[PDB]
């Protein structure tokens, strides 16, 4: 047998009786004859097994509707009923086959009627985004969008994930993006079966979370950002809203506060976190490492403790994240001692602790502490390993600010290039090995990125494989396959109002 890799399409990029377009691949999908037919007469009609499993089902039927209604121009109410109607979408969770898991389904479509079976309501929420995805191109307009038949082939789908944490993160301390932006990368991410969304919610150019008890973290550390821009920050109560938004899309927000390295923007807004009690001019270089907090000084403990103590409040995450990253002016025996204190901390607030490698190091980390895996090599993790701590793998191919070619306008490189080839090649099981694996989480580092318009670039369609990647076992993966689909997907890109990269290698 003959075998061969892919090249670029000659000519460029293609992204330059029915056709779904379903991202990630789903576990079975098989389509009969006929189809059904979306009219303005349609209700979603919704079932669970108790009254307040019901109301949960109607709330997400609302965010159904109200997807379907912006491109039809219909008015789809949301009726809480067993007994749908002729042309009828039907959502329940009575009879869920358990084998599929919290977040699987099954999604068949008549003639008559289109019913997702679930087993929670996280499950009728994933089988929705795939809903959208077999009604024809133009249902994922915002605007009403006129002489489209809104047909669903009759067809059969089963589906479930392969990892249980499939996350984004998004960098909004090199520079910041307001809370409109950030519902809107949350929103999209969502539409793949992104379930998880990492805040880097501070670094050396900017700290974005108020603190009350450090007020200055704010009025000093949040006033600039990467290329000196005004920077920006969330308040407490913007932080919870965001964390509502991705709730009702079944997203758990875990917001991270990178320590001890990394810690510059904190250094400059109070001179006390200093050796010698003098702030630190603000950075608004790309320069990483330098920065350390005084791994000895009670002040430091203190400090660590209102952060953490304020956030617990406000993030509902079982989760918080410490980072540990790149404590370059850290000694080894420092950072052991200070992360296991920081754990410490975040245990008694009662959130377990996610750090980057080589946090899991620490004498002070738990079983229940994550380590997220980014350097992947092949010793990374042996401690995480040795302690049963969960992984999630961050390679250089979920490394989404990677250029995707030496030419790109935006990007870093140091990971080499990540096409939407590279960002889909790749099995989390490559990165470690003899772990558990939790799951996936694509970064998105944000150093040379300023516009609403370069995150959709980097991150479309790159993000697109990383999330088939989570979802999809590796047995029906195939980038043949993918690169197809993708093409056949990419008028919904259109569609959305993402500003993609049209990839030559697709
Ligand atoms: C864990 C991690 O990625 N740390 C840093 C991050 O702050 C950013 O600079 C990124 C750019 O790709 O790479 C690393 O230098």
């Amino acid at each position: 047998h003959h075998h061969h890799s892919s090249g670029l399409v000659p000519r460029g990029s293609h992204m330059a009786t029915s056709q779904p377009s379903i991202l990630p691949k789903p576990v079975s999908y098989t389509v009969g004859s006929g189809q059904f037919v979306l009219t303005k007469n349609a209700s979603i009609f919704v079932a669970g097994n108790n009254v307040g499993e019901t109301d949960e089902l109607f709330n997400i039927g609302q965010a159904l509707a109200k997807k379907l209604n912006a491109s039809t121009g219909y008015t789809i109410s949301v009726v809480k009923s067993n007994q749908p109607t002729a042309g009828s979408i039907y959502l329940t969770t009575v009879g869920g086959n358990a084998a599929l898991g919290n977040e699987g389904y099954d999604l068949i479509t008549t003639s008559n009627q289109v019913t997702l079976t679930a087993n929670k309501p996280e499950g009728v929420f994933r089988g929705n985004q795939t809903l959208l995805q077999l009604l024809p191109a133009g249902i994922e307009k915002n605007t009403v969008v006129s002489g489209v038949q809104w047909v669903i082939p009759h067809s059969n789908i089963s589906d479930k994930p392969e990892y249980e944490y499939r996350g984004l993160m998004l960098d909004v301390a090199r520079h910041f993006f307001t809370v409109d932006e950030v519902k809107r990368q949350i929103d999209l991410a969502s539409q793949y079966k992104i379930n998880k969304f990492h805040m880097h919610l501070s670094d050396d150019q900017g700290w974005r979370i108020e603190i009350k008890s450090w007020p200055d973290l704010i009025e000093i550390g949040s006033k600039g950002q990467v290329g000196g821009g005004p920077g920006g920050y969330y308040t407490q109560e913007q932080f919870k809203d965001i964390v509502s938004y991705a709730a009702e899309r079944y997203i758990e927000v875990i917001p991270e506060i990178d320590m001890p390295g990394h810690t510059n923007a904190a250094l400059a807004s109070y001179g006390e976190l200093n050796p010698d009690g003098k702030r630190k001019a603000m950075r608004t270089d790309t320069a990483v490492g330098y920065s350390t907090l005084m791994p000895r000084a009670e002040i430091t403990y203190q400090f660590v403790e209102d952060v953490i103590s304020e956030l617990a409040a406000i993030s509902p995450s079982p989760y918080i994240h410490l980072g540990g990253d790149e404590s370059n002016a850290t000694s080894a025996a420092d950072y052991d001692y200070f992360f296991g204190r920081v754990t410490a901390i975040a245990n008694s607030y009662g959130k377990k602790v996610v750090g980057w490698d080589p946090s899991d190091t620490s004498s002070g980390a738990t079983s229940d502490s994550v380590l997220q895996n980014w350097t992947c090599s092949a010793s990374t993790g042996t401690a995480a390993k040795a302690k049963g701590m969960k992984v999630i793998v961050s390679p250089a191919n979920a490394y989404l600010d990677m250029k995707y070619y030496s030419d790109s306008p935006i990007g870093l490189q140091w990971r080499g290039f990540v096409n939407t080839n590279r960002a889909y090649n790749w099995d989390p099981t490559d990165c470690i090995k003899g772990a558990n694996i939790y799951g996936v989480e694509s970064t998105l580092w944000t150093e040379t990125f300023v516009t609403q318009d370069h995150l959709d670039y980097m991150l479309y369609p790159k993000l697109l494989s990383n999330a088939e990647v989570g979802w999809t076992a590796r047995g029906d993966r195939n980038w043949d396959d993918f690169k197809e689909r993708l093409i056949e997907h990419t008028p919904r890109l259109q569609n959305k109002g993402i500003k993609f990269f049209a990839d030559p290698i697709v």
